[PDB]
């Protein structure tokens, strides 16, 4: 298939490589297999599943709400490019140091992850403003992706350093994401809405926590997983991080909207001691408009 | 210098290239010159100037205010990498399609540009919140950089399409940036503060507008400019977009702070008809707390 040189001869007892002078770049490292047919087959099935589910999610959202639509749109464009050019440059970058870097994946993260975090910063959909903490979440997450991409493009100690820089940015992201989910839990009404927020937190930390594990295991790290193997793992946590998380987030916004139509927007101030934070909780009746504090 | 193959022999009347089987990648396209010694010399001088000015800006900011510090820090790290590894992968990506892509530049844009726009969304430094429009500015600017980077990595019609996708994201960014500067102008006190905001708008639109022009002229476009030539142009608009803009922005925040200490925080509602928008203007005396409308 390749649009780099794939035909060569070994000469002088394997010490010389001769290639056609046809303008193409050449490197042995680029011709290593991407994995077994079973790994490839598994990857093509999960991709169709993700494309189908993203199209179902899109039509379903088509009946504010813009973050779920933007991510599902990017996911669709991603699949059409994978289907036609998955291993064509620059969906995969084949670089002079011999690396294969899945630019398609990192570009998708730069497009979708900040939007997931904007959604996280307004889980109820009622806020018209965003605090200073939202800005730190976005700046830390962009840095994480930039350091991780740089680590994947590098080798040796340069890779290790940029990976560690990504991990420090990532920890700052996780820490601040955790505070938002804690605020969200004490903001939404007392019943089912707190089940969904709890569900979204589990999906978020498990799926986002898997990305650094898949990096270390993949060709970008210790080469335990092949390229197809890494694709299979990444589409699974894509389904959790994007499709399932967005579905719950959409459901949560529907429940908040139904609550406000039936009961109106009645708030109670709750205080969170763990640091001193203030949150305006939604309640069901006017017997609550007080100043409560919940110790963690 | 290179850590790709630079030694080869032409055989069979220039129709065959033979190289050592030493594990290195090889491509003729990678060995094209980066430019003249004069272009290189010009580029090394402007880089020292930018590193020195970024260090002066850092010490000066060292006497909220975090956006100027974050950008000046990234600029410093950028210079230490340029000084030691400017043309080493992956500061430059040498890819299988023959392209040289200055990943160092695009990674810096992903780190600094969103932070410049967060600063723009709070020019006075008094806001504790950010509106919905801030989020569209950040999401549009990230997309611009992602499409532009993808265009630089591509060739032929693929490059043209991703460039046009960047231009559409970019126009949305410029349009929304223009509204913010219009709001900022009618928000800050009537004298010198409105001169600085006007100055920051000119710096912003001229320096940001030059990036797509330098893309079209550089190796990523029609190859009018060489690599050193493109570096020289980019450090100039870096000085305008980052160093000079941040300096004015810091100065503006100092003037707003002095105004509020001497006069207190007294606001007047002004309305902007061009769409109907509301802005809380800072004034000097209590004879103003009314509802004015300024027709554009
Ligand atoms: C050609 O190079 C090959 C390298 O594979 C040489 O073959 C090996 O020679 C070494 C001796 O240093 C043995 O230890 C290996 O068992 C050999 N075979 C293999 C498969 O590695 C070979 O000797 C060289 N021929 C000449 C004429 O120099
Ligand atoms: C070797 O290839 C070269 C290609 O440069 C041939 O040289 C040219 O031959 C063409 C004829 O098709 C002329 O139009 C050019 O003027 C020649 N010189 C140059 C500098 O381009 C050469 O003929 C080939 N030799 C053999 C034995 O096939
Ligand atoms: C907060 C999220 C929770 C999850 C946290 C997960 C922790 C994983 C840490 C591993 C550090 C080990 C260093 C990893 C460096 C990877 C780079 C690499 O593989 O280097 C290649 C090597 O130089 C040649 O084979
Ligand atoms: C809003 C900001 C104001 C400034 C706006 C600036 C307008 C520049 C537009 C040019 C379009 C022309 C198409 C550009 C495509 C570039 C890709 C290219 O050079 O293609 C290489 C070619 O395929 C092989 O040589
Ligand atoms: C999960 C993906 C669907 C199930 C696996 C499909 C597949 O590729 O099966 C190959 C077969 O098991 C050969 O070993
Ligand atoms: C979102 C990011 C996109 C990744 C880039 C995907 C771009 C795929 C380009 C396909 C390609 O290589 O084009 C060659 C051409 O079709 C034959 O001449
Ligand atoms: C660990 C690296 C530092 C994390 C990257 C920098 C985070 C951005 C930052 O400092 O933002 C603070 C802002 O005030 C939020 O409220
Ligand atoms: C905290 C204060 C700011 C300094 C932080 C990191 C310096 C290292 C930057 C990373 C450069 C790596 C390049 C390389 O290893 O070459
Ligand atoms: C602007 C950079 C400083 C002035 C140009 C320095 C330089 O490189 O001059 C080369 C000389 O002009 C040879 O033609
Ligand atoms: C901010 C983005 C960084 C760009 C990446 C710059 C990283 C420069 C790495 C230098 C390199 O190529 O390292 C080789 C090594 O020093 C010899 O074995
Ligand atoms: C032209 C491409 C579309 C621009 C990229 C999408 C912008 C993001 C968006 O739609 O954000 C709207 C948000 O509500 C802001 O207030
Ligand atoms: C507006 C509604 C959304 C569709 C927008 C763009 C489709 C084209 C996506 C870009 C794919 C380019 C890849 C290529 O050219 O191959
Ligand atoms: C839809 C795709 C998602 C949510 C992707 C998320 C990606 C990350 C959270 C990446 C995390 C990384 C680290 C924490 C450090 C090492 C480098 C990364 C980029 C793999
Ligand atoms: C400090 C560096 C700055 C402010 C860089 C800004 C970069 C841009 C505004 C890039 C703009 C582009 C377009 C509008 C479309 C084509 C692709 C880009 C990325 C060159």
């Amino acid at each position: 298939r390749m649009l780099f040189q794939t035909s060569y001869t070994l000469e002088n007892n394997g010490s010389v490589i001769c290639i056609p002078n046809n303008g193409q770049c050449f490197c042995l490292a680029w011709l290593k297999s991407n994995g077994t047919n079973a790994e490839k087959l598994a990857a093509n099935i999960l991709q169709w599943i993700t494309f189908a589910l993203s199209a179902l999610c899109l039509m379903f959202y088509g009946y504010c709400g813009w973050e779920e639509i933007y991510v599902a749109t990017i996911e669709m464009i991603k699949f059409i490019i994978e289907y036609f050019h998955e291993f064509d440059e620059p969906a995969v970058i084949y670089s002079s140091n011999g690396n294969k870097t899945v630019w398609l994946r990192y570009a998708e993260w730069l497009l979708t992850c900040p939007v997931i975090l904007i959604h996280l910063s307004n889980l109820t959909g009622l806020a018209n403003d965003y605090n200073k903490r939202t800005m730190g979440l976005l700046v830390s997450d962009i840095g994480t992706i930039v350091w991780g991409t740089t680590a994947a493009l590098s080798k040796g100690y340069v890779r290790v350093i940029f990976f560690l820089m990504g991990l420090c940015y990532g920890i700052y992201t996780f820490f601040n994401a955790a505070k938002v989910y804690i605020e969200a839990y004490h903001t939404v009404p007392k019943g089912r809405c707190r089940q969904v927020v709890t569900g979204m937190a589990w999906l978020f930390f498990v799926s986002w926590g898997m990305f650094p594990i898949l990096f270390i295991l993949g060709p970008e790290g210790f080469g335990v997983l092949s390229v197809y193997g890494s694709t299979v793992g990444h589409t699974i946590i894509d389904l959790m991080s994007k499709n399932c998380w967005g579905l719950l987030g959409h459901y949560l916004r529907v429940l908040i909207h139904e609550h406000i139509l039936i009961h109106g927007d009645i708030r109670k101030t709750t205080k969170l001691n763990i640091t001193e934070i203030e949150v305006e909780t939604l309640v069901e009746d006017e017997a609550e408009a007080g100043a409560v504090s919940s110790e963690d």
